[PDB]
């Protein structure tokens, strides 16, 4: 799918090759985090921790918005 | 690594473990799509192909700005 990522559903995400799921999550997270991009830091551990929890959350709610599942899982890595 | 990604030089990127380099490349690309997020497109196979080219380019120019090499290699791929 060449759909813009913010339009991906959880279903679209599960279709990406396994080795690249953390990349799709990192991308969605950074694109929508919207804190100043000049201060944006790569949180490898955060992305690695949330990815399986996202594949999990996504499997249980295939039609949800992918970008939205990322934010909600990422809202447990800081809060 | 706590430096903001937009401040990274090639030396910082070469320090990222091989398994997370494509996530770093995709994260850098997302930071450039902050103004109109709903139009950002993630091309996972493109990330897969270009990452090793950026690693090599960075090895030969360690002092250079990381995002600039990301853009340079991606430009050589499309155009």
């Amino acid at each position: 799918n060449k759909k813009p990522v913010n339009s991906w559903t959880c279903e679209d995400f599960l279709a990406v090759d396994e080795s690249f799921q953390p990349t799709a999550v990192g991308f969605a997270e950074a694109l929508n985090n919207k804190d100043k991009p000049e201060d944006a830091v790569l949180d490898v551990q955060g992305i690695a921790t949330v990815t399986p929890a996202i594949v999990q959350a996504c499997t249980q709610d295939k039609q949800a918005n992918f970008k939205d599942k990322v934010k909600g899982e990422w809202d447990k890595i800081k809060k």
